[PDB]
């Protein structure tokens, strides 16, 4: 990986390591980006609606996985379930409930630094991975990239600002997720934000992801060409807030 400082070399340490297994997946692959430029026709607002019960930003929430999953599948373009365990309670064993009781496009939400991550999101039933510019060095992030591919998957690349996104289009994403929130501090900027989408060159799928609590930043935020938007606390601590976030 990069040289990483505090929280995120923790979790990048402790994905190294952490145990793989050998499988066979179930459902095939239900290509999310895909899913949102059908949604975008329609004029459907698109929202990547994410499972995840901590994170180091300060959520804090008890929710059912299963009835949270029904109920966004009649929404979402796609779930994000964390299946990081120490920063996100996620686990394993909650995207592999989760993917079996939707047939909605999932994104394993986690820090991707190896190939039997990889494996394990496709064999967990997950139909892409994110990746992040930020974390993993620039010929890592091409392999991994190309290593999802080489199973049916376009992983989602978060970039944060325009250096990210030189990385990520050099190494030819196509998806890509434009964080508000600073992986390492966790702080905001939507104004960096905003600069960046702008930016996105016309041929790649975007998504505004972090920092979204109401209907109308998703509106302005439209005008800007976003595809799909990812939103995750908000909706944890009230799901019927994707009422809101569609009409």
């Amino acid at each position: 990986p990069r040289y990483l400082k505090g929280w995120l070399k923790d979790v990048v340490q402790l994905s190294l390591r952490r145990p793989s297994f050998r499988a066979s997946r179930q459902r095939p692959i239900i290509s999310l980006n895909e899913r949102i430029l059908e949604f975008n026709k329609r004029n459907i607002t698109a929202i990547i609606a994410a499972y995840k019960r901590k994170s180091p930003s300060g959520l804090d929430v008890e929710r059912d996985p299963i009835e949270y999953s029904k109920f966004m599948e009649r929404y979402a373009v796609g779930l994000a379930i964390a299946t990081e365990e120490k920063y996100f309670n996620g686990s394993y064993e909650t995207l592999r409930k989760i993917a079996s009781s939707v047939s909605i496009p999932i994104l394993m939400w986690d820090f991707i630094v190896k190939e039997s991550q990889i494996d394990d999101a496709y064999n967990l039933g997950a139909d892409t991975v994110a990746l992040i510019v930020k974390i993993l060095t620039e010929r890592e992030l091409e392999s991994l990239l190309e290593y999802a591919r080489s199973y049916g998957m376009e992983p989602a690349i978060v970039i944060n600002d325009e250096n990210d996104l030189d990385i990520a289009l050099r190494i030819g994403a196509r998806f890509i997720e434009i964080a508000s929130r600073d992986l390492e501090t966790l702080e905001i900027n939507k104004e960096n934000q905003r600069k960046l989408i702008s930016m996105i060159p016309s041929n790649v799928v975007k998504v505004a992801w972090q920092g979204i609590s109401e209907r109308n930043e998703i509106e302005e935020l439209r005008k800007l060409g976003v595809n799909a938007f990812g939103i995750g606390s908000s909706l944890m601590r009230n799901p019927e807030k994707i009422k809101e976030f569609i009409l």
